């Protein structure tokens, strides 16, 4: 939010007011928050005036276990792909500091190993909250089991998002698997909910993604506490969370896609961050 | 930006990923700003988001010389239709406070008349930069000379918005009737320009609204040294600015129309906020 100085001069096409960019996608929530799709967006002027503002992403993944596996292909794809050209700051959590492989980093791009020993949540929020505060402008949240195929930029960045669920973005909301059981603080009644979105993919301002994932963290104890596990873990209090704080943009099902299990449908141009095998 | 309380259980239509609300009109700027059209929003979502923050809208006029026969139908007619249920403040700057009729107002709704002796953008800016902190969250700009037929609310609330012109929105770039001439501060090429924006109606939080008209002033005395008046005044820097500062919401022709210049066209659902004959 600090003082904005102008754009150049630029030259591109002009939008028509009476051409829709997408006719075939929702591309904007009834809370005004844009739908991120591929042709909604001119990136060069997205990245000018985040380049203006000298923007930081950072982005947290967890490889605990068997998980340190998966991220050589994860790093070294987001090199290829995630926010090239702009800052950013890798924080892998992980219990395995010397199983994170050595992987080559473009300039202005540091990585950063932290030790860990539900997690994710508190993790993020309890553990980290000064030094993300002090680092970085914008926290990216992703799974590990990952791989970027294609452009992850500066469209994403807002105070708060969520990704549409590859299997659930056409579903009516009585389908989607929100936790059911009022005695859970992540329950949802049936007539209620905009969209299921993925645990995989969250982020927003520092400010925002520590809001959020402090709320899912103490509703998670609430539960603990109460006897009671939400029927998709974290992913359940997410939903609960945007639910009843409307995200600032959501992200289409380009952002999180599993090729394997959906294939490659019409209403996507574009596969950019896409689950592999595990 | 304070902290946002959770919203209430709502029960409300599921937004469907696979419909689009619009299919007529483009809803998203190319740098991801809503352009606010009917059907893109729903306003009891939007009505308990700003609600929750106790928002207060300051709505400044002016009326000088003979234009102060507006203000009784466009003060009456903002009561009815504009902010209805939210903290409004109206700052009427006229040279006849005399003059000003005396219109009675709903609850949570106040009106203070400013006298004054172009100046608009310097009178918003220099002299009521303080007051404006202190007392309202987002300011409103319009011209007088107008009526509320429709809704006008919360929906075009955001940090910087500008206004469809509506006899442009069908226009090509070069159609636009921008200054042309190199020597003004106000100069756009032939192949710059998103959109035509109309002069009479504009806003956004308070800070970015005195940012716009401090650039846009200055501009102007710069012009006025250089002996040039750009082709349409204040409108030809409003559009200069919001050029290159690209605005966070863009308000369709719904909100600055003229029935009688261009009747009641199909993409029109609503005709908010209207031309008064002059
Ligand atoms: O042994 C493990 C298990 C999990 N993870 C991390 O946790 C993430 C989520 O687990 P994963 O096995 O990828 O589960 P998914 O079924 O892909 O997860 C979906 O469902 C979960 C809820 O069950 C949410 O937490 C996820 O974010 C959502 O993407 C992984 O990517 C890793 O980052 C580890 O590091 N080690
Ligand atoms: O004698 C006057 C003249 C103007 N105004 C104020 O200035 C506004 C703009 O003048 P108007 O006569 O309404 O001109 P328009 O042709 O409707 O104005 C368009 O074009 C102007 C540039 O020429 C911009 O300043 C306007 O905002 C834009 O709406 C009026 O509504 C009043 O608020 C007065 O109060 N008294
Ligand atoms: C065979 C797996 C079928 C999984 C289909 C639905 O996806 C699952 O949805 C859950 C919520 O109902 C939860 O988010 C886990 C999610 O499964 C993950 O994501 C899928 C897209 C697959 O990549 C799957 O392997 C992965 O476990
Ligand atoms: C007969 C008047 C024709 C005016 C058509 C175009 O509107 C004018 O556009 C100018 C920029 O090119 C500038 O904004 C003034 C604007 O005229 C105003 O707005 C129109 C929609 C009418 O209401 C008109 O009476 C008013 O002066
Ligand atoms: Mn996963
Ligand atoms: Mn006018």
């Amino acid at each position: 939010g600090e003082f904005m100085v102008s754009l150049p001069r630029m030259v591109y096409p002009q939008p028509k007011v009476l051409t829709p960019c997408r006719k075939d996608v929702l591309v904007v929530t009834p809370w005004l928050a844009p739908i991120v799709w591929e042709g909604t967006f001119n990136i060069d002027i997205l990245n000018e005036q985040f380049r203006l503002q000298n923007t930081t992403i950072g982005l947290t993944v967890f490889a605990i276990k068997k998980y340190v596996a998966f991220l050589k292909l994860f790093l070294e794809t987001a090199e290829k792909h995630f926010m090239v050209g702009h800052r950013v700051h890798y924080y892998v959590f992980t219990d395995q500091p010397a199983a994170v492989p050595r992987v080559t980093l473009g300039t202005g791009r540091q990585l950063s190993v932290l030790e860990v020993r539900m997690r994710r949540m508190e993790m993020i929020s309890d553990f980290c909250e000064r030094r993300f505060l002090s680092e970085v402008d914008y926290l990216v949240c992703v799974d590990v089991d990952m791989e970027f195929r294609d452009h992850v930029g500066v469209e994403i960045l807002t105070p708060l998002f969520g990704t549409l669920h590859p299997s659930f973005y056409g579903s009516s909301r009585e389908a989607f698997t929100y936790e059911r059981r009022p005695q859970s603080q992540a329950y949802i009644p049936k007539d209620e909910g905009d969209f299921y979105y993925m645990g995989g993919f969250f982020g927003g301002s520092v400010q925002e993604v520590q809001r959020l994932t402090r709320a899912c963290h103490q509703a998670m104890m609430v539960d603990q506490a109460n006897g009671i596990e939400a029927v998709w873990h974290d992913e359940s209090h997410l939903n609960k969370y945007l639910l009843r704080h409307k995200p600032t943009k959501v992200l289409s099902p380009e952002y999180l896609w599993d090729q394997q299990l959906l294939g490659w449908p019409a209403v996507l141009r574009k596969l950019r961050f896409t689950a592999v095998p595990k």
